[PDB]
């Protein structure tokens, strides 16, 4: 299973991320109101996993079309990147049960928390700035990377293309706000300390949508919703918690 984010225009990118998230999941009779819902990911056998090709991220510099994520359905964790050039699965450390035929894969020493990618990176993901422009040499990090152990341009890389593909998906306020960017007068989104609430509580938060029926508001950890305005708005696709 292969999807295709294109980052070409601000419609492009979102249709992508939505064919992604209609494919592995479904919406909640609970919350759901037109085309906006929030969805529930699709049971799936674990190890199972999809592809993600970054394309569009320029047209004028020539195409720099050769990038994949793979990602662990289960979870929509990025269990790591694919040279397509090279046939080289560079794989972090605890997805070993994620295993891609017809490819090469490059067992590393770096695993995939947010603990190590800040530190090697050493940049905070709190006030991190990623544009169109950002994100092709992000693109050129991960294609000229090399080796095991994963460098400071690479995490630098690895952190911004998560965020706007993985955990774009799961929230939808991550990639309201990050799709301005790709206009033609791009701007840079910068991630508030906001969004990386929103990540860092995807757990906590999956597990309480699912109650709702329609209440006044929730309220879990600091994330304060005030109607179901906020939630379609904010949330998109959450963990089948059983």
């Amino acid at each position: 299973r292969e999807f295709t984010i294109d980052f070409s225009t601000q419609q492009s990118y979102v249709s992508s991320l939505n064919s992604i998230r209609t494919e592995i999941s479904t919406p909640l009779e609970h919350i759901s109101q037109g085309t906006t819902s929030v969805s529930v990911i699709n049971h799936t056998p674990p190890g199972s996993y999809f592809a993600v090709d970054i394309r569009g991220l320029d047209v004028y510099q020539a195409r720099f079309d050769h990038l994949r994520l793979i990602i662990e359905q289960n979870n929509l964790a990025v269990a790591g990147f694919v040279n397509t050039a090279t046939n080289t699965f560079y794989r972090f450390s605890d997805f070993t049960h994620i295993s891609v035929p017809g490819v090469t894969t490059v067992s590393m020493t770096t695993d995939s928390s947010y603990t190590t990618l800040q530190r090697v990176a050493a940049l905070e993901r709190s006030g991190m700035q990623i544009s169109r422009h950002s994100l092709v040499s992000s693109y050129l990090a991960l294609m000229e990377f090399s080796g095991n152990t994963m460098t400071r341009d690479a995490s630098r890389a690895v952190l911004r293309f998560v965020t706007v593909t993985a955990e774009a998906l799961r929230f939808r306020q991550i990639q309201r706000e990050f799709r301005q960017a790709l206009s033609e007068t791009a701007p840079v989104y910068t991630m508030t300390p906001g969004d990386v609430d929103l990540t860092l509580n995807w757990g906590r938060i999956s597990n309480v949508l699912p109650e709702y029926r329609g209440e006044d508001g929730v309220r879990v950890g600091r994330i304060s919703f005030n109607n179901i305005s906020a939630i379609l708005g904010t949330v998109a696709v959450i963990l089948n918690c059983h």
